[PDB]
């Protein structure tokens, strides 16, 4: 079970889910158009890492909004508060997301920071490895969110070993192929590992919630830690990585790019 289903809400707390959520599914869809607009001026070798976040925009923006719809359909408004009728709501679904979303994530960065061949292949390989391992601990220790908080943490111990071990593979592959990159990018893709890293930090904190804030509140605050998760890690992620795309395109001499850049 879930700590979702261990409370009624009032109309300020529910509505107020309700609203995340829906305003999540339009800003990922927002993207999702600005990103297919964009990607015909980025060159050939870097539109992948465009299309990849079309593919995360389509599949974060259609579970945001079956959440949504679960939301509205597992309560209804009875005696002055919105009150459990199904055994619908479940943040598992978020889970399958993450599963979905953060290999293209990984992916898009790899390709921009010039990853190619052999190095590339093995690096997404052990990328998608550790953060397979990260959500499969994960989803575990979510199941007892309720009834053994202690097998919560321990499950998110282990997860949390996967994360680092993911984010030092990251950082090293930085580190060492930033000089590749051209047109002044190879300072912007160390703001965006912060940037990743402070967002994806995110998701174990709404993880926690039941730890330390197990009720109405906490609920409503794991709803807006992970809706500022979501436009931070895919978004405005994405963004930077299409800013990486183009600047490096137009660097190497595509023209469009170019024109792209000479707007802004
Ligand atoms: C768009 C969604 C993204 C980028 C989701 C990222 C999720 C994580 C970094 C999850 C991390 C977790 C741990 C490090 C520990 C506790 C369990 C998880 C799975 C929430
Ligand atoms: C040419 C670069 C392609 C990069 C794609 C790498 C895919 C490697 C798949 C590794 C299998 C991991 C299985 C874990 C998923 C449950
Ligand atoms: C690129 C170098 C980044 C180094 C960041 C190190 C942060 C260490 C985390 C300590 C625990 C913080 C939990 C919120
Ligand atoms: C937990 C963050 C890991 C950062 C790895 C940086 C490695 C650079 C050599
Ligand atoms: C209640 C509005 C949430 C908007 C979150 C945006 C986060 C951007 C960093
Ligand atoms: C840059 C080579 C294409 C990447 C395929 C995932
Ligand atoms: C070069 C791929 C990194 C190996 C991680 C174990």
């Amino acid at each position: 079970k879930n700590i979702e289903s261990l409370f009624d809400y009032s109309a300020g707390q529910f509505e107020f889910i309700d609203h995340l959520l829906t305003m999540g599914v339009g800003v990922h869809f927002a993207a999702l158009i600005f990103f297919l607009v964009v990607s015909q001026f980025v060159a050939p070798k870097y539109r992948i890492a465009t299309a990849l976040s079309c593919i995360v925009m389509v599949s974060a923006g259609l579970i945001l909004n079956s959440q949504a719809v679960m939301w509205t359909d597992a309560y209804a408004y009875v005696d002055g508060s919105y009150q459990l009728q199904d055994l619908t709501f479940s943040n598992g679904y978020r889970y399958v997301n993450w599963m979905a979303t953060i290999p293209c994530l990984l992916l898009q960065l790899l390709i921009v920071l010039n990853l190619k061949g052999k190095e590339l292949f093995s690096t997404a390989t052990w990328l998608i490895l550790a953060a397979w391992g990260m959500i499969i601990t994960g989803y575990v220790g979510q199941l007892y969110e309720v009834d053994d908080i202690a097998q919560l943490m321990i499950w998110g111990a282990v997860s949390t070993a996967f994360f680092v071990v993911m984010n030092w593979i990251v950082g090293t592959k930085i580190f060492k192929n930033r000089a590749t990159m051209l047109g002044g990018t190879d300072s912007t893709i160390t703001k965006v590992f912060w940037l990743m890293m402070f967002a994806w930090t995110l998701y174990p904190i709404a993880y926690l919630v039941p730890a330390f804030m197990n009720n109405a509140d906490g609920v409503v605050l794991r709803q807006l830690l992970f809706t500022i998760a979501d436009i931070s890690s895919k978004v405005i992620y994405g963004l930077m990585i299409t800013y990486i795309a183009i600047q490096q395109s137009a660097a190497a001499g595509y023209v469009p790019a170019q024109q792209a850049l000479g707007r802004i």
